[PDB]
RNA sequence: CACACAUAA
């Protein structure tokens, strides 16, 4: 039992009472909200040849724990909010696992109680840190996580539900010891860069206090870590031999600026196939995976050495240059709004669809509360079809990455969406080609599509991903020097150290998501990445403004229309039919939605003026 | 970009702008409707020893399709119309793939825009042809697809949505080069055979124009096909040796008319086990699959040679003889209607269930209720349980095949269903035993069940499947001679060249679905298949009419009943309850549903008079 | 066809007409309800090292005329009733399979018709027995199953739906030849032990009549069982050599009373690693699974020998001792009710949530997946998270064991739930740690949480599980000696012979579920298990009463509140919104539930007083 | 094993 004071908020951490059979278990309570988190790791190595870590955050109720929904999990599955929360917890603990820890691991979160005041998602991140800290699972230092909000110009740590509604910033910071930053995830209301940067410093300060509390509990409990059967890092003998065999060939490939995505990847594969045959005869007793991983380490090292020593990327540009950006709007006559945004070899097609305000509810109390209701009747749906990477995969359903990128792009465009719009706004982003930050291209393409559709957004929104390449001391672990890369390619993200996706208007920041592969980075690097990304965002907005600078004066002539019809009381029964049979038959035959306003007035929403025309023919003949 | 003119309609083909990473990609636009189709094929042979081809046609948003609430709902969120369209595209392009192309392939269709006038399903089939033609995937010859309708006596190519609603025919034709036919799929309003056959001729001519346009685009673009690392076909020398080993034994099995489905397959399995061991020792270095495929080649060739040379089939029938047909009706008292149709070793149990109109096509969620309503309040649900073939399988959710067979059987019975029926008609067909065309037996059995249930259908509907066995010289690819088989068995479909399922009444055709396994067949063969099936259809209808010839004079006395109950305004609040809680509870414990049709009256629908008794005692005590 | 008379009930059994392709099929008809059950077993040995047996019972509401309810107009998912019935059929037929029969097997039940009078779930169990008896699948003697009710103090065999609603007992008995019992599954309205016991012997008497009828049908129609490729059982000489290696080490582990669950499992596993390595050297050609199973045979035999010979268990308890029981209530402030029940190393956390009355009608009509309404507004959700056993597994649904345990614990507490409670009672039971009967700990912890929350339950409910260890004749198979164990651990259930989960009040029995692994046990053993569990139940209730003995005088202050708000007619449109949009929006972001009672009256339900405060502000500004 | 998780995203 350890209590951590974070300003006026109190955090209580305990262990050893519930779920004693798990490898690690902890209960983190703030106020009257208690969350129990368990960690289980198998002692038998898994054949997956990577780290199989899965985080499952579950809630027993929706709408601030007021509508019980846990009994519906067998068919109503997992909500979208739970998946996003699991992604945040996953990103806070994944980088800290030791390299080569190829053992199945699962972290589960149970909401013992929710008071509707303190948000349990932050307590879940801390609970996952305490459970792994107190367990015998090999894990690096404890992680503290807080949420920073801004209310009336004041920075509030772990704001309540009431305070978060009046906040202009929703930033979650995960911190490692020595004030390192592990995970960042924010959605701001177009706040200034200086205000945003100060809140990160405040957040990292609080996470240090939590780490101090968790360390004390670890010392009192007396935790001893297991000895894994084998850490699957390749031996230094194999790596140093692979360097002598493929350094100069990989160096030539990565300094060739005529390569595009597929040709560069093919060229690397050609070296991999030739080298791996020579590696097998050199070490016949070596594990087949160790041959695979030894080449990956060498290729990654050669890729980073060029950036560090020559300040030039694999495609020839410098650390601050953007890829070629092309924009286009109004491609199809029938779409309410459309845009095609291309960034290098990343292609994203965005579509804006207007619908009735009544489409934001599912007509069922439980299901509507599960997915919630959007504040501005605005949502974004992000798709990553398998042909974007010339691959074959299942097309039904959205994986975790698609959910995360959709919420990131939606948060970026949210602050500029106007209120009291007559229609529900749906933005659909499809990644036709992918070589980089397609999620940020969904904010740029979504902004162009919204302006093309006639939605009077306050300002355009652009995004950009910032990569990182560091050279750290092998023993001390300190970062000797680093390079910040603007608008990274896929290979630069794969071989890089972070994926700093940040979007906003030309005078503020609206969304941010940092995906750090390192076990924490200094706050100075994060500070410089935000400033560097703002320069890139200025250039991108210049290109977009040439294509379209202001929303069109009105919606498309063939767009949705809302009209009001009058039915007499005598004719009411015939028009509606037996139990609303006629209204739903008309809805299912022409797509028009009819709602009852008052005892004589019916609201009619039609997707097209033609659909209204034929629907009105039904109304006239039935009356 | 290439524009193909099909009468008064225009087809626009494009490539090289969107999704350049895919192996092939194309955008087909008609009017203001555009569909982009991509094809991806791996360079590594798949572990499975067949061609894995997946076609996924996805509607981006009907009205505003939005997104399913969660992952599991997404995995079930594919609509029935999307699945049927994907099957049509799959059958149009699968026969043109080379033999032995055991590589994973996926074709994905994305609806860029829909104007509500030009139907995108036909454009998707063409887009899949252009995408595969411009890709490096080896695909034999482009195909073209058009939809032919009959509006007030005129054959219309690619009719609009308004024209399709007044059409008496909904026929989709996919054609290969040289006027071949790859796919056929029709849904007619009981039209004459001569009118139906002419529409096929008109459609094939139009698809040749599309193929000409695609061929020009291929030549102008400069497509180069990949070289697969291995085409998995048995070597000619190992097939020849297998022929000498098992020609006589297989010939004896296929000439033995005392075999049924299980016995014949068991006998062939016995020869396969004996032959495979001998093959392995002769060719130790042969691929283990190559041993299996060599026997399948030999068994298929022996099976087809018997019918080509002797005009006799494995069960002793000639080319136009039907299997034994027996029918029953009214087997269970509580069923609204029932029928047990048996054809050969295929048994189908059909049930008819009536339900209220309000709870007949209408669900609670209007957003998802679209693509879920029926024109005549009529639908058919088809089930293929795993015990029909003595196999073990999952029973969770219908697969694509069950959805396709149910739609085909529903289209066959749709034109005879009366309009303005008091109740929603639902026909359930279960395949208890499967050895042949179970989908067609669902039309015949469904017709009997509808007649037994008391539904005044205009005429009885019967269906049949027609097979094909051809002899083609590999040096030319032409078809020298062929045999058309009536009411094929399972082995005749497996070793045959087509599955020509056509259904209709005694004076017209109501549905058709040709599943051609050859890379195109001439129009003459299709012309004779329809005529030959006409003879078989009338023979089946003779047997069916013996069991029952007209619908029963009235519905069963223990069927659903509807009447109104008057509720005063003062009693309305107590009767309905807070938020309709009392009615919702009543509809749960008992099957009765209460729908308000007037400010003072309520329409009560009870599935059975016995359940109606339970409802009446509830509403009497509520009234007090 | 064979007819069996059960008092006033008639049971018609037939075969040879439908689904003739399956290995075994049968149709069982009582009254107008007929059920067809088919059994299919593969011939190739399964890759899995156990018995793969799946039983699927499908409602198929087309038989009742009430299948078409949702927008897909077909059933989606499997209901709770379907899953529970499948488990009962599985428990009745699983023990009779021969040991080592590792062949894939599936049993499928199809409801041809239901009259709404005779329950088809009992006929499904009999049909599963006839289908297997007539098949060639190796299966032991036929099983007869009946349902016994008590109406007006009279025992009724196979009661109808009308009688089942006025019955104080719902007991299902499956019997083997020689009056053995293979399955017991009951739920009673707190009936006396003697009345409960007399129904069991009445039920077994009726099952013998059914078995006699099935035997006659099997005699009439020739049944020849297949010869499996091999029965996967360890060699007698390999088992004997394993016994010599690990007799003493295993005996030492099981006589060490200081072991807990994990340490005991690890100590046994250490001997397994040492012995299995030595076994391979002695028998190089033996199957790798044969080595694994031979050790499990020796370990099981040593474990049971200690109990039989010395009357002491692996943790030092005698045959009638309970583990340490610790209770605790009022765990958290915001929960309406909560309790933490611990028994030995099994820890269960129970929660009570009061919901609106309108949220308990989740059924087919409104929801595409849910079906039915609980009689009393009361349900129990049971969860078994993977960390309860230090394991990693999927956490989504599709778990039948959780459904079975939840239903057992729910009907254990159902008789004591008060009638006409203003709110829906939902009890959530989570197994934080498991080393035994977590399903019965859910009943003990459920009553503590219900009393803590303020629900005026009639009396407390406790549960316990009784194991069994028998020494049977190697040839005859008759039971020569047996020991009944109270509150078995996980190892005692795994190595035992039955899992007799029986719960109830201090003066009666409310639930029972016997999981017998033997091919039938004498009724005398069942009788003594009930008596033994009665003694344990009183001891458990004594401990529970010390923590809390009576329900709290009132619900918690932060519990739900229901109050009515009057709106004028002129403001009805503004408050409700277009098509009820405002009500659906307020209730989605606040958690309240508004139901229109009268023209001007709206009943607002708020889960917490704070929620009502937020809602009241929302209504107040709307009224402005 | 598969599934889910992570993965040139």
């Amino acid at each position: 039992a350890v209590a951590v004071d974070l300003g006026n908020r109190k955090l209580e951490i305990s262990s050893g009472k519930l779920a004693r059979f798990a490898d690690g278990s902890a209960v983190v309570q703030s106020g009257d909200t208690a969350v129990m988190v368990t960690a289980v790791s198998k002692t038998k190595p898994s054949p997956s040849q990577f780290m199989p870590l899965v985080v499952d955050y579950r809630q027993k109720a929706a709408a601030a724990g007021r509508i019980p929904t846990n009994y519906l999990r067998r068919e109503i599955g997992t909500s979208d909010k739970e998946i996003l929360t699991s992604r945040i917890i996953d990103r806070s603990i994944r980088p800290l696992f030791p390299a080569g820890y190829f053992y199945d691991t699962q972290v589960l979160c149970n909401l013992l109680a929710v008071d509707g005041v303190n948000e349990p998602d932050v307590l879940a991140i801390n609970g996952a840190s305490v459970a792994l800290s107190l367990s015998d699972i090999p894990w690096n230092g404890p992680v503290g996580a807080v949420r920073i909000g801004i209310i009336d110009g004041e920075y509030v740590v772990n704001p309540t539900r009431k305070e978060m509604s009046s906040s202009t910033l929703n930033l979650v910071v995960a911190g490692a010891p020595k004030s390192q930053i592990v995970m960042l995830e924010a959605s701001a209301e177009n706040i200034l860069q200086q205000d945003f940067c100060h809140a990160i410093k405040v957040g990292v300060k609080y996470t240090q206090q939590i780490i101090q509390g968790i360390q004390q509990l670890v010392k009192e409990t007396g935790v001893t870590k297991r000895t894994p059967q084998k850490l699957f890092t390749p031996s230094p003998e194999i790596v140093k031999y692979t360097h002598k065999l493929a350094m100069e060939r990989l160096y030539a490939v990565f300094t060739d600026y005529e390569h595009d995505k597929v040709s560069r990847d093919e060229a690397v594969n050609k070296i991999r196939l030739d080298t791996e045959e020579q590696l097998k005869e050199k070490f016949p007793e070596a594990d087949p995976y160790e041959i695979i991983e030894s080449f990956n380490v060498v290729a990654k090292e050669v890729f980073r050495s060029i950036v560090l020593n020559e300040y030039k990327r694999c495609d020839g540009r410098d650390l601050t240059s953007l890829r070629n950006v092309s924009c286009e709007v109004d491609m199809f006559k029938t779409l309410h709004g459309s845009a095609l945004f291309q960034r290098g070899q990343t292609q994203v097609l965005c579509t804006v669809t207007f619908d009735s305000l009544e489409s934001g509810i599912k007509s069922d109390q439980v299901i509507t509360a599960i997915n919630g209701i959007k504040d501005k009747n605005f949502m974004l749906h992000y798709e990553f079809p398998p042909y974007a990477t010339n691959e074959i995969g299942k097309v039904t359903g959205l994986n975790r990455r698609e959910l995360g990128h959709g919420a990131l792009a939606e948060k970026a465009l949210y602050p500029v969406i106007p209120r009291d719009f007559p229609f529900t706004i749906r933005v659909t982003s499809e990644v036709l080609e992918s070589n980089g930050s397609s999620s940020m291209a969904s904010a740029c393409g979504g902004s162009l599509a919204l302006m093309d559709s006639g939605v009077p957004i306050s300002s355009a929104v652009a995004g950009v991903a910032i990569g990182l390449v560091t050279k750290t001391d092998p023993e001390k672990g300190e970062i000797e020097d680093y390079r910040l890369l603007t608008d990274i390619l896929g290979i630069e993200d794969y071989n890089g150290d972070m994926d700093f996706k940040i979007a906003g208007t030309n005078k503020g920041i609206t969304a941010l998501q940092a995906d750090i592969k390192l076990p924490g980075i200094p706050i100075k690097i994060v500070m410089e990445a935000i400033q560097q990304a703002s320069v890139a965002k200025k250039e991108i907005l210049q290109i977009m403004n040439k294509t379209i600078s202001k929303p069109r004066a009105s919606r498309k002539e063939n767009g949705p229309v809302v009209e009001t019809v009058q039915v007499p009381l005598s004719k009411r029964a015939k028009f509606v039919g037996p139990g609303g049979y006629n209204l739903k038959k008309l809805q299912a035959e022409t797509g028009v939605t009819i709602s009852q306003v008052d005892e004589e007035t019916f609201s009619v929403f039609a997707p097209t003026p033609s659909a209204m025309h034929e629907a009105r023919d039904f109304i006239t003949e039935i009356c």
